[PDB]
């Protein structure tokens, strides 16, 4: 069960997040981490039976840079993995659309990765 | 709202969706299309107010691949947008991460893309 | 075993390249396709020994978006796979990244796919 | 404004690099780096004249995995930037392909991070 909590990120972004039963992700993104209109809701999914061999514990979830102050135009996709214990951590990738005229579809899209600790990092 | 709907992939997927009237996206993602055991839960999200110029409507979502007859301890993120008309269709690049030993880390996510139309390919 | 020659992809750019005996890639790329004043050295390497049961031939290059013309302060690689036969494909996918300040390095890397075909697209 | 030299990633992987005074990139990556069995050749290309406002400076780079001892019938290319200074790092991301029949050509790209630093990690 231990996905439920707080997330930070390096950069300083923090999402809070519930792991249902079943298996899916409810949360919240904060991208400050000191802000409130600067939420945005959360979903996602991750594997609610992992496997007994020490590997990761698969998920993802998006977040849609649209909320009831502000708008984006864009949204994320977290995909990763979380490792428990003492160092334990959510590994992703991320990918970032934005709405494009088809002009500029090919330019759409960032990538990047994000390592989440459960415990701030500076 | 003409996100809602079945959505088929050049390879033989299928995901029926809705979108929230506030910016949530509920589904399943069929992997065949001829399955049903093979059906996993899907939600995500999309901005629900996108801009007037003609520009896409970010959307992104995530499936585990586990459900109650199968566990791949998997999941994979869909990001993208859709465009709409007669011509409509839902464009993604995707990652795919599985649970790994740290061990096996570095080679954890499949990266793709996917053309995701309102009616069947071949 | 003709990855030598002229490639064209889905948006009409196009790249010629020599496949050096071993794994050599060099030639260049054309923004467009008729100018010179948009033209880009391109090396890279490739597998000069596949496997014989009609697998891909992986592949990648790199073009930093510079000449003596315009400086983009960027650059694209090229990451995929030859699959040679009545349509040979080169099936890729590419990162574009541009120098950034420390605070904008997560906004520095573009993700996007290419196919490339011997015969101009529409 | 010194890309040229050694450079060591999160695991101990290595790659010599001389880095030509238009952009041209060569030299090496060593799955490990004790050890000449596991070397391979690498070529790339990065921008020569990057901006002054202290902005990265954008390459990429190839290694199809093969030489005289192994071939993986795959390759991987590097797309990123150079931040000089106390802490000079390659900020980079890669592309991991392998070769695929028709069918796997899906599962045929990994893709991941990289960070490089002058000095070895842990």
């Amino acid at each position: 069960a231990g996905i439920t909590g707080t997330w930070y990120n390096q950069l300083g972004s923090t999402f809070i997040v519930t792991a249902g039963a079943d298996g899916a992700l409810t949360g919240t993104y904060e991208s400050a981490v000191g802000n409130a209109e600067s939420r945005y809701v959360l979903t996602g999914r991750y594997d609610s039976a992992p496997a007994t061999d020490g590997s990761g514990t698969a998920l993802g979830w998006t977040v849609a840079w649209k909320n009831n102050y502000r708008n984006a135009h864009s949204a994320t996709t977290w995909s990763g993995q979380y490792v428990g214990g003492a160092e334990a951590r959510i590994n992703t990738q991320w990918l970032l659309t934005s709405g494009t005229t088809e002009a500029n579809a090919w330019k759409s899209t960032l990538v990047g990765h994000d390592t989440f600790t459960k415990v701030k990092p500076s």
